[PDB]
């Protein structure tokens, strides 16, 4: 009674014809089987869903029902699968963790007052994307924004006051992520085959345990330093970040939250948010620079506006409707995320007639999605035209769009997402004209894709500002 899928060999499944880069062949295969599929990785039974009314079955009407998580082995480090609010079935834990996210933390009037802080840390990249202009050597973007990047979430998390690009604080944290992401990022055998998952073959579990000991070793001195902080001085001026949000929840005691439960919850706020905007940088960044008839009406919008102020104050969002577009374009061809993050069916379902059985993966296809020709027309075309006066928008209500998720568990950074991969986007844009590094490139590494937590180019992209 399920959805239909190709014959599931013995064991393996439909482990083996997926091929490398699945996110395209799970939606070649929902051309001829549609668009709830059903693949039987190893053990692991798992239902593809590939177009916006099946995402509406999904994640709205059937939502409250598909509001699980499939948890990762590499997750069960540390008793993450446990404690983060990312795979913890919704529960009080959880519905705590989403209203502190969505109106303290991650509202407008949190993300204003962090204003200030992020733009010092844009200003030490545009110094830096200076340094490597006169001498003339090329930047590596991905690099550039990852480093951008964790200096971001730091500055929004814990006021880390650096005066250096590459401070000695944020490349502790560079280090263990990408640690974190080349453990998940690869396929481990215990989650599809559960005989395995005792033993631990790969070293996956352990592996992981120890760069989440370390990420969480840094967030707790970031802690208990700032409470000796609070204890001095009574008055303490409110610190415009996150992490002063949450020593005021737990000295208030309002809600039914541990320590561990806040420990927890930056890490995944600092993963969540480095690896996705590293990504999700690169892109823009290389389709401006692939289409410069687009990175011209974003410059010429940006001179319109900017005037002669070198870096962008996220508050100037609603004035460039174009760079908004340009990653809403970005968020359709590229998402971040090709099969987004993976849901769980709590309950026996049906979906279009089809059974959905209890603990059923449901991955939602995004990049099949960006591309169906019968969504987006010409959709392997770079065009951000087609959101101009448009209001498809990524929020969750728009399933065309489904780069941040929807439903019950929507992306809770996504107001610092779009101020992110505007900012320091338009920081680049509209200071320096680009060129590859290598003009002579195989396009094999041009739009390339490394399955893993995120979708990403083949090759590093590497580019130039020669003014
Ligand atoms: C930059 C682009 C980003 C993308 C494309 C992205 C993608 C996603 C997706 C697809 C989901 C699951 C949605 C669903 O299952 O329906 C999700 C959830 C989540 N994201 Fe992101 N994310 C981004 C940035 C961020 C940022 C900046 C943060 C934190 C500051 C963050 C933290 C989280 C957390 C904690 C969850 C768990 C939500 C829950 O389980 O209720 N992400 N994200």
């Amino acid at each position: 009674k399920l959805p239909p899928g190709p014959f599931p060999y013995p064991i393996v499944g439909n482990m083996l014809q997926l091929g490398a880069q699945p996110h395209e062949t799970f939606a070649k295969l929902s051309k001829k089987y549609g668009p709830l599929m059903s693949v039987h990785l190893g053990s692991l039974y798992t239902v593809i869903v590939s177009s916006p009314e099946m995402a509406k079955e999904i994640m709205l009407k059937y939502g409250t029902v598909f509001s699980g998580r499939t948890v990762a082995q590499a997750v069960h480090a540390c008793d993450h699968d446990k404690i983060s609010m990312g795979f913890l079935p919704i529960g009080a834990e959880w519905r705590d963790m989403r209203k502190i996210c969505k109106e303290q933390m991650f509202s407008h009037q949190s993300m204003e007052d962090s204003q200030g802080l992020r733009k010092q840390k844009l200003q030490q990249l545009l110094d830096h994307a200076h340094r490597c202009s006169e001498q003339g050597r090329a930047i590596d973007i991905r690099e550039a924004a990852f480093i951008t990047t964790l200096n971001l979430m730091s500055a929004t998390l814990f006021s880390m006051q650096a005066t250096e690009f590459d401070s000695k604080v944020t490349m502790e944290f560079k280090e263990i992520i990408e640690g974190v992401a080349s453990i998940v990022g690869v396929p481990n055998f215990a989650d599809y085959f559960p005989i395995l998952r005792p033993f631990d073959p790969q070293g996956v579990k352990r592996r992981a345990d120890v760069y989440f000991g370390r990420l969480l070793a840094l967030i707790e001195g970031y802690l208990n330093d700032r409470i000796q902080s609070r204890k001095a001085n009574p008055d303490a001026p409110k610190k415009d970040d996150f992490l002063e949000t949450l020593v005021d929840i737990l000295n208030s005691n309002d809600n039914k939250l541990k320590t561990d439960h806040l420990l927890h919850l930056m890490l995944d706020l600092f993963v969540g948010g480095s690896e996705t905007s590293t990504t999700e940088i690169e892109w823009i960044m290389e389709e401006l620079v692939a289409h410069p008839d687009k990175m011209a009406k974003v410059k010429a919008e940006l001179k319109s506006v900017m005037g002669d102020e070198k870096v962008v104050d996220e508050s100037l969002m609603p004035r460039l409707p174009y760079l908004q577009a340009v990653v809403k374009e970005s968020m359709r061809l590229h998402p971040p995320g090709p099969l987004l993050l993976p849901r769980k069916a709590e309950s026996d379902q049906v979906v279009n007639g089809y059974l959905i059985p209890k603990g059923t993966q449901v991955l939602i296809n995004a990049w099949a999605m960006g591309r169906d020709s019968t969504i987006w027309n010409n959709p392997d075309a770079f065009q951000p035209e087609r959101f101009l006066d448009n209001k498809i928008d990524f929020k969750g209500q728009d399933y065309e769009l489904i780069p941040f998720g929807s439903g019950r568990r929507v992306c809770p950074g996504m107001p610092l997402a779009n101020r992110m991969l505007h900012t320091v986007t338009a920081t680049l844009v509209h200071n320096f004209d680009w060129k590859l590094e290598r003009p002579d490139a195989p396009l094999a590494e041009h739009q390339g894709v490394l399955f893993g937590f995120a979708v990403r180019r083949a090759v590093p992209l590497r580019i130039v500002p020669y003014k």
